[PDB]
């Protein structure tokens, strides 16, 4: 139990953090003239944050001690040079964030934390519709890029 | 205070000026067949007339002597060879705009002319939208055109 | 023919050149405290542009080529002294539309230019009630300003 | 600053002060059977009234102390005896409201107060539409009371 | 002006940073049951970061560049003991919040980008309000805290 | 006649005078965090300033001449330090405009000015009304008072 209150706290964190790498994607979007693109990393980003804040408020009920940690500065904005490389670092992030509830999940299992799992488990099945959703845009935009100006057309059109 | 009058009367000058080189960039895209394009130049060419219209009311009631002058003859026409050329001669033009307000409020912070700054403020605003609306559809134009005909794809469907 | 093309694009600059002096009388009556009159002159400014335009889409469609020219600094405005100098100086201002249109219908028709001849037609319709509407306000406005004060108390109701 | 404090807290009374001379208007108007000019004035100063709260409020949220001042009596109806003197008093009056929202908004922006030079913004615009609005209301008044009984005309027309 | 612009980026750090400090606070409320002043504090969490996101909003259009910063933990809430501790740093954060826009506006004259400074005027009036209603419930917290068990009541109804 | 004449001149000053101190007694609630007690205030000057607007409207049908005085500045408010203080000035100054409204009927019945007499009757009712009212107000604060906070909590709750 002392494994799972230290991960529930980290899982906001975590929630936070991918509120602001979105809000990053957002950005290098915007500043690349991809404002399609942009509205949906904005709009991941308002709903990360609220994630977290629906780990928040469950804590606050069920007694789980949170300390909020710093939001570390997003680093992978650094290195993109095409929506190519921004859509990978979102994935990359989905699938850090499945696997930190997984890692969560087990251990609530691991103490008998029912209500913790049963919180849980829309999570699980939300990451399962957006790992899908954002692989699937990757592949479109991958495959779209290979002839000039034809992602343009993703941006402006979906 | 004579520099802020005589700047005033040529911000109308600039605003019709503006319109003037806007409906012939709807010519240039009419007679080309970007009817989307046309019709996107065309709004613009009301819009800076009744931004032009705007300056002259208020100047009538603070009592600034306005004196029409000629509305020059559009010249940017002659080398436009495709839509790019245009749509870059158009992004000149709104920092053209940006810049003659710009020196027009610092002429009014000199003499402390507080109600023009804030006639102003709505402006300044205005040209920052407008900017960063025409070097996005300009960006995303040079990138759409890489490919034959694929510009014209994304003309039709707007 | 050559004659009606550069004509067609004449009729453009004349249109825009009306909306201009139409401002100008629009900022004379607001100047001077007519802003009924300066509404009236403010509405046909907007008119007059929107003719443009209209003849603009045609040649755009028809492939007249235009080039859009200066539009001249309105200049009437020079000798306005009174609401009655305005009104007669636009009285001559739509005289000279309705002018304009002539000689392009009788190139068009010079040339065989049907298609022309019948653009035309509405605007000739309208020159005929817009000439008669601007000379029945300088008939008022003269008269009116027979007594003084009488022509503002005019602006105040009407317009 | 100290200087922005006194000038706020001035620009309440000159608010209050525009208000009174305004009723007194109304009541020279009303007393001479102008009743259309006097609603005018008694709108004017009940809108002058709402000025100064807005002031007040702004001031008392930014912590900037109000001391309300003695609302002087309006002493211009003393040289009243046309329309056109109310008139005449009523724009000098709206001219001491803008010059003293101007020197307002200067020592504002001495000491960077941002926030009071945003509060002034529209009430800098208001000022140039009220102006205007006067001073055409004034040369309406001028002219059309060159003929005797015109101006009675119109102020039960309008107004 | 390269200046201004680190202070506009700093201002979006600033604003994601008071988010997270407004966050803190709810989390101290909710867990010493008081979920009133819990849901005013998550309301203008919210509300900061939604200024935050205008802010780049804004800067993404100017062509100001916008580096996302580390949001620093919240500390001050190791130290709160009561509703008025937190109430006091919710103050003071509000005050630091007013200073930084003003700074940024200063540097925004200094370079006249009259853009910015127009951006920045509703925020600049935006602050004078949150100040006064932060002051004010601070104020009857303080009061109402003298007497055992009377905050409460208030949690309960106001909030 | 004189004496009613310039009864009811002083009738519209006291009217504003009262209208001044309620505006004064508002930014002492307002400075002192009493924002309930401000607004009932803030409505009480707009009231007294219509009743003075009344009684010039009534002033000039009937020809009697106004000549609008200064309105003197509020003084009362260097003396209150709680809002039992302002209360009781609010009640006096009620009292006040009671007492100089039955002067000024009483000069109307001495000089038979019936018209004037009925043009009084809502107001010396309004009176009574509104002294029970503040009379009322000042008890309820006078005792919530007893208690450190009470007060605070009552003003919030109007
Ligand atoms: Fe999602
Ligand atoms: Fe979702
Ligand atoms: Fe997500
Ligand atoms: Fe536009
Ligand atoms: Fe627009
Ligand atoms: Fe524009
Ligand atoms: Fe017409
Ligand atoms: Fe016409
Ligand atoms: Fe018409
Ligand atoms: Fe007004
Ligand atoms: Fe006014
Ligand atoms: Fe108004
Ligand atoms: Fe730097
Ligand atoms: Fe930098
Ligand atoms: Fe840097
Ligand atoms: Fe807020
Ligand atoms: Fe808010
Ligand atoms: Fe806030
Ligand atoms: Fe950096
Ligand atoms: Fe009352
Ligand atoms: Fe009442
Ligand atoms: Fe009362």
């Amino acid at each position: 139990s002392e494994e799972l209150l230290d991960l529930f706290n980290r899982q906001v964190t975590q929630e936070f953090t991918a509120s602001q790498v979105y809000l990053s994607a957002s950005i290098w979007f915007d500043q690349n003239d991809w404002e399609g693109m942009a509205a949906y990393m904005l709009a991941e980003s308002a709903e990360e944050r609220e994630h977290g804040l629906g780990f928040v408020d469950f804590a606050n009920k069920r007694n789980i001690p949170i300390e909020l940690q710093a939001v570390p500065a997003p680093v992978s904005c650094a290195e993109w040079s095409s929506p190519e490389d921004v859509w990978q670092s979102i994935l990359e992030l989905e699938q850090a964030n499945t696997r930190s509830l997984l890692n969560l999940a087990e251990a609530a299992s691991t103490c008998h934390d029912f209500a913790v799992m049963a919180f849980l488990n829309p999570f699980h099945l939300q990451q399962v519709n957006e790992e899908d959703k954002i692989g699937s845009i990757l592949a479109k935009v991958t495959d779209e890029n290979r002839t000039p100006g034809l992602l343009r057309s993703l941006d402006v059109v979906s």
